[PDB]
DNA sequence: AAGGGTCCTAGGACCCT
DNA sequence: AAGGGTCCTAGGACCCT
């Protein structure tokens, strides 16, 4: 039953990429811009007040010397994201992606192979790589302690390999399930790693200050929980299961309540190739007429290219819109003759358009 | 591109099963009863006026000597259904199920292997098994004619095997795609087979009298088409694509219009093991109070048994209801500890019940 | 008061930058 | 005026007996 999981989280991902291809930006405070949004920034800029997901106005206020690069085309970030996952797949092939910069790996089978190859002499010599959460004391006779420490050594090899092979830095967290691995990897956020021994599981979850910090609990779920007087991890631990079921559902209630105890039995899933390809564009209630084709035609040309590179073929298309005030969408299957180019697709999408501040296209259901 | 497909359709399936396990019912007119509904009947009863899906009142009127057996528990029909599919899977493993009594098989690879094993001498000796649709003339030099005729010989071997091994009779239709195979298999409905040569494709589709007879066109679609003045296959062939798209959708319009020409490029899919297990019960606004557990508990006990036999494990449950006047449903995932029994499930379902003339349970999303 | 099946759709929730 | 991802839900359509 006992598992050793690792969670790898790159530091200021987009910014770290821009700082790589243009070393001239290192040491200088950097923000990565998407329209009016500074979506992330390096640490030279966080010190100066800039914060993730900050207005381009407020950010230049706290740092007028802030150098900004446009990060709207994710192509380069996506390509590097998959270079990271692919390298980790060398260690163990079961690698789950979370967004572009986070990866889960189940190290269990790999920890146990390393253990058989050791002797009674070197086992007492097993050491930790990186921080132990809560400065908790190690017990070389606790077999769970030994396995987690081996997990931290693997985690350090990955992080070094990532830097040696892709010049990227990041954090790692080693724990017994995915929830705790992710929560502990950020205890030392700047290019460091942390291992969570079981006896500190409760210190970790109770170190949080709002239930939203639990991966699995978002805006709607949080707000519903505070409309019930649930503001802390412990409030949710002790809240009535029944009342929780008959207010949020039997699936939401019974899993988030297990997350509040640090429990999470979900396996690390192999993300493999993507299940979808999409592109978005946003605009200040600009598209006011059907000549919004050009904006659509742009999105296809990049998707069609990305698909051709992927080699697989999609069988469903989707169009999304956002309307000046909540999103609406229409999809349909892809004609067969088309699957084996640009002109016909457009006319499908506009038929979808006419059935109905943002336009987006997606290719899903891939073979 | 050229395919040889076969469609196998058993004669009065439920009735033929009841006549097997009780030979005493053969020769006598038989209906299979589900509540007030005579869902099917043998041919000794169709002659006497009884019709598929007929009131138990009107049927006994046209035939008071009608012997009826209850067919509400489908267990036996389902078990025989899969004995049929499994036997056909011996011929070629790619077998698509349609309901309990119909099966599609792609005979293409099997037709071509048989052809290489022949000599120029026996090829002119190739003969048809069963009817040729529209008494059309065979051309032993048309390679498509030869392949379809080989398809009819395989179809005859299946039907014989089905009778020799399971004592079941049925019809087969051999054509170049799934739509036409299904349409031609019923031209001689009582334990016979028919092959459709390409030059008669249009005689077959135009032999239909309402667009509803096209597999793919149902109640809602038919009615929408008649609200537009489309009553015949040809009306739909000639109807405006645009008007069809902007009234039914780009997926519905552009495929049903291809079905009206006898075109259908969908492949024969391997149905394999089921994707769901469900049980239903109906009742004259009977369940009026929460003690409807007993009716639910019945459905679980049979599903739980069927699942245990299957060996796979489900990960989602669903509850369906119908309310005296349109169905409503609630589902959720299956707790993990449960997956590896009866008491806990009930309390999930009732929570689903309280969130909300028929009750039903389903196990889906199987591993 | 049938008793089952299949697959799709539009929208929702969650996770990142 | 971010720009992407994942998976689930309730209901719909279609096909049989
Ligand atoms: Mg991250
Ligand atoms: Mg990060
Ligand atoms: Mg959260
Ligand atoms: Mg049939
Ligand atoms: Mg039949
Ligand atoms: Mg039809």
């Amino acid at each position: 039953s006992s598992r050793v999981i690792v969670h790898v989280d790159l530091d200021c991902f987009y910014a770290q990429v821009e700082m790589i291809s243009n070393p001239e930006l290192k040491d200088k405070p950097l923000g990565v811009q998407q329209k009016y949004l500074v979506v992330t920034c390096n640490y030279e800029a966080r010190k100066l007040g800039v914060k993730k997901l900050m207005n381009v106005r407020d950010a230049k206020e706290k740092c007028p010397q802030l150098v900004l690069v446009n990060g709207e085309d994710l192509t380069r970030y996506r390509e590097m994201s998959y270079k990271v996952t692919e390298l980790l797949e060398e260690f163990s092939p079961v690698v789950e992606r979370l967004g572009f910069d986070e990866n889960f790996v189940d190290l269990t089978e790999m920890v146990e192979k390393r253990l058989q190859q050791l002797q009674s002499d070197e086992l007492s010599a097993v050491t930790v790589s990186g921080h132990v959460y809560n400065n908790q004391s190690i017990n070389l006779l606790d077999v769970l302690h030994i396995r987690l420490l081996v997990g931290s050594q693997i985690a350090a090899e990955m992080r070094e390999a990532m830097y040696n092979q892709l010049g990227l830095t990041g954090c790692a967290g080693v724990a017994s399930n995915k929830l705790l691995a992710k929560l502990v990897s950020g205890v030392f956020k700047p290019n460091q790693q942390t291992v969570l021994l079981p006896e500190s599981c409760q210190h970790l979850i109770h170190s949080l200050n709002h239930i939203k910090e639990i991966p699995g609990i978002g805006y709607k779920t949080a707000k519903c929980l505070e409309a019930l007087g649930i503001n802390s991890v412990r409030d949710l631990q002790t809240f009535s299961p029944k009342i929780l079921e008959k207010e949020l559902g039997i699936s939401v209630a019974q899993r988030i309540q297990k997350l509040s105890f640090g429990e999470d039995n979900s396996p690390v899933i192999l993300s493999g190739p993507p299940q979808s390809f999409s592109e978005e564009d946003s605009f200040k209630k600009c598209s006011s007429e059907v000549e919004a084709k050009n904006k659509i035609e742009e999105l296809l040309a990049s998707l069609l290219n990305r698909v051709c590179q992927d080699g697989r073929k999609p069988h469903t298309v989707r169009l999304i819109i956002r309307r000046y005030s909540g999103r609406e969408s229409r999809q349909c299957p892809i004609p067969s003759h088309v699957i084996q180019v640009m002109t016909p697709m457009v006319d499908i999408l506009m038929k979808l358009f006419r059935n109905m501040t943002l336009l987006s296209v997606c290719f899903c259901n891939l073979k």
